[PDB]
């Protein structure tokens, strides 16, 4: 199968990325994980997304996301991500093709304990995905929580 | 990595299951698609899910949907999903080891125009996974929509 036009200006994300992150909030201290994200399509105006963390040495699986990227020509995008931890999110946002990013903020966060708003940001810096999630809780304003780098499989 | 005491009651679902579905609602007549389900795990208290439909001779992509199930020992189970159309469900219900059934219903259907309720149902009928879906819109009662019969692969 071949690419559809909506998905072709984000065709660079396509494929398997692998690296490590460092999470860290005011409420918790520096912690580090490995990461694997996959980007794909069956040529609809949608990019499938699967992510997964694991503990570095062990590394027994931690967490896992799957979700779908639906981009539009106006540079608009909407992203729906499920959580193993039991979230769903409906992230609205945009993507710019010069810089090669995506940039979202949650619109609906569901089955959210104390989670107010999450804003994810996948930009290709220097050839590698640079995947940030910022977060707000019922007690802290939005700020950088995770941050992970990765390399093309 | 081991099937967690919480999950192992459901272990009869683990794996990849292929078959075909059939749609029909009062506004669309009967249809037919190929369909795969796969439940996996990673030794945590969650079964992962991923599903996809094609066109029977094409077999060209229709949709995908993927989430996470959260079984609890009590009986209660909460499901998560992000769907290809670009729609999230918080699924909520109750499984049943000996009837082999998982009856769920939506406590949050996010990013939906005209969709009001959804219920899923996975059961083992005589050897194979039946997958019955039922929907209600702005204009329709909760009536069935999709029905699939899959074969453990
Ligand atoms: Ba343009
Ligand atoms: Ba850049
Ligand atoms: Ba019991
Ligand atoms: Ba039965």
């Amino acid at each position: 199968p071949p690419v559809h036009p909506f998905v072709a200006p984000l065709s660079y994300l396509l494929g398997t990325w692998r690296g490590q992150g460092e999470g860290e909030y005011p409420t918790i201290p520096s912690f580090r994980y490995g990461e694997e994200i996959r980007f794909s399509h069956s040529g609809k105006p949608v990019i499938a997304y699967t992510q997964k963390t694991w503990k570095l040495e062990s590394g027994a699986p931690l967490l896992a996301e799957s979700g779908y990227f639906r981009p539009r020509p106006d540079g608009s995008i909407e992203v729906v991500i499920a959580c193993s931890t039991g979230l769903v999110e409906v992230q609205k946002g945009t993507y710019n093709v010069d810089e090669q990013s995506i940039k979202l903020k949650s619109d609906l966060v569901g089955n959210a304990s104390k989670v107010k708003e999450i804003s994810r940001e996948f930009e290709l810096v220097d050839g590698k995905l640079s995947y940030v999630v910022r977060l707000s809780t019922t007690t802290n304003p939005l700020q950088p929580l995770l941050k992970a780098i990765l390399d093309k499989l």
